[PDB]
């Protein structure tokens, strides 16, 4: 649908935070590659302050440490969540369904995604590629989306939110209950992974 104000809310989140986005991309190819990944790592990768690579992750409040202080979630994530995104045979997860079809392009990787449907627990999946998606199971999947807040914890305000569905109309039932939730509304899988298209494009602008 007109998903202007998704796009927009989603870059301004990102762009809040210099360097936000000059990190993010670094830190989910890490990711990708299925082990915790620690602050002195990223600093290396980005050629950054330590100092630097601190302050913005201080920002980014709902990152996931481990037991080390080493990062292992930041929408890619090593900690089990509704959402599995598999890369060849390393199973990760993600924080929402928007987030499985955005990070293929950014990870440069195809990636076999599955969840359960938020309203009927019906198994969902679909492959998502840099490009493309396909095998979406059922063809009739959607996802849900919210307007991100500023100054919001981003898990619990927006990928909480943000769910795969079996169907738009079994989604759109699921809306009616739920219509306290800013800027519900429902989309198509495809519409969902062009969304997550325009993110990326803008994203790669924003990058230095
Ligand atoms: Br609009």
């Amino acid at each position: 649908m007109k998903l202007a104000p998704y796009i927009l809310e989603l870059l301004t989140s990102v762009n809040r935070t210099n360097g936000t986005a000059d990190l993010l991309v670094p830190l989910l190819r890490e990711l990708a590659k299925g082990r915790p990944v620690s602050r002195t790592t990223l600093a290396g990768i980005l050629d950054w302050p330590a100092e630097r690579v601190a302050a913005v992750l201080e920002q980014a409040t709902s990152t996931e440490y481990d037991k080390d202080g080493n990062i292992i979630g930041y929408g890619l994530t090593l900690r089990e969540t509704s959402y599995v995104f598999e890369i060849d045979d390393r199973r990760l997860y993600a924080w929402c369904a928007l987030d499985t079809l955005i990070f293929p392009a950014l990870i440069g990787r195809t990636a076999r995604v599955s969840s359960h449907c938020a309203a009927t627990g019906a198994p969902v999946s679909l492959t998502v590629s840099p490009s493309e998606i396909q095998a979406v199971e059922p063809a009739g999947m959607a996802v849900s989306l919210v307007l991100p807040q500023e100054a919001a914890d981003v898990r619990q305000s927006f990928c909480c939110h943000v769910h795969f569905f079996a169907s738009v109309p079994t989604a759109e039932d699921w809306a009616s209950k739920h219509q306290g939730l800013e800027g519900l509304a429902i989309v198509s899988v495809h519409e969902a992974f062009g969304l997550g298209q325009e993110f990326n494009r803008h994203l790669l602008q924003t990058m230095s």
